[PDB]
């Protein structure tokens, strides 16, 4: 079996992506952001807080055919920017681009953080991460694409995000029709549960690559890319005016700037980000300074290759017995 489904910006600044996903039956469709870097499918629901719900749909388990309630399950998750959800669980039929699975574990939200009341656009979480980190007591659950995996044409999924434009999330395919050249290859670490590899290296522009090993994580859940400050001191330095400002949050630079690209290296090939990707506009509504989409990871504890990298290409998750990421150009 197959699926493919569009993944769509939430924003006019690619914050975040959703994807529509069938729930129970009848099919409550809800709007999904697909989390690589977690392990656990989340949903807005008739349990959750009435007054933590702001203009999201909800899942409603009891008008569900489908839905079973696993017995004394619970689920809490706190996630990397300091947002938390948690609840109950919920079997239930489970579809994403034609693609079904039949018993999946749905988290039922009874408390959610402010962060995800305050965005109306995101009903939940699909994690795509290894389910290692599925946060279900007292039995973990597995993740949407480890329940398919069996079912698939090939144990992959795909993710081909757009830049403020819509893109694809595939399961059990590579379309060789979505990247240009090759794909290339590289090795995953499973051992913290996420797709953990090791890039070969960067530039800045049209700076001469510079071959040095980044550890970090392939993250459709995280906006931005998250670098070590060597890194990310040497990319802002080649942007006029850019500055590190603690007040804000990270590096600022006047958003007239031309920011240059950077590129990352996957085994002997390049990953190119254009300059226009790393542009997260006005700090605030009216001002002239702008926030940059590359960031230090310092304090993280890891890099992380989020949603400003991955656009930039056409990603292998590749879930064979020894899982691997693929990287293309498009």
């Amino acid at each position: 079996s197959t699926g493919s489904a569009t993944t769509t910006p939430i924003d006019s600044l690619d914050d975040a992506y959703i994807t529509p996903v069938q729930i129970g039956t009848p099919a409550q469709t809800l709007n999904l952001d697909f989390d690589t870097g977690s392990s656990d499918l989340w949903v807005f629901s008739s349990e959750t807080t009435a007054s933590e719900v702001d203009g999201q749909t909800i899942y409603t388990p009891s008008k569900s055919t489908t839905a079973k309630l696993l017995s004394g399950a619970t689920w809490s998750i706190s996630y990397g920017d300091g947002s938390s959800s948690s609840g109950d669980v919920y079997t239930d039929t489970v579809s994403v681009g034609g693609l079904t699975v039949t018993g999946q574990a749905v988290e039922s939200a009874k408390k959610v953080s402010s962060s995800f009341t305050e965005d109306s656009t995101i009903d939940g979480l699909l994690g795509l991460a290894f389910s290692t980190l599925n946060t279900v007591s007292p039995t973990q659950q597995k993740t949407f694409f480890d329940n398919a995996k069996a079912s698939l044409d090939s144990p992959v999924f795909t993710a081909d995000l757009g830049y403020h434009a819509p893109g694809t999330y595939n399961f059990g395919f590579i379309d060789t029709t979505a990247y240009t050249g090759s794909i290339t290859y590289t090795a995953v670490s499973t051992k913290q549960g996420f797709w953990e590899w090791t890039s070969t290296g960067y530039a800045v522009g049209s700076g001469t690559f510079k071959s040095t090993s980044i550890d970090g994580i392939a993250d459709t859940g995280t906006t931005l890319l998250y670098l070590p400050a060597t890194v990310v001191s040497a990319y802002w330095a080649q942007v006029s005016g850019a500055k590190s400002s603690s007040s804000v949050g990270g590096y600022v630079f006047p958003c007239s700037a031309t920011l240059p690209s950077f590129t990352f290296g996957v085994g002997s090939a390049r990953i190119v980000i254009p300059g226009d990707y790393i542009d997260f506009g006005p700090i605030s509504t009216g001002s002239s300074s702008c926030f940059g989409g590359i960031q230090s990871s310092a304090g993280i504890g890891i890099n992380i290759f989020g949603d400003v990298a991955l656009k930039a290409a056409f990603v292998v998750f590749n879930g064979a017995t020894t899982p691997t990421l693929g990287f293309a150009s498009k």
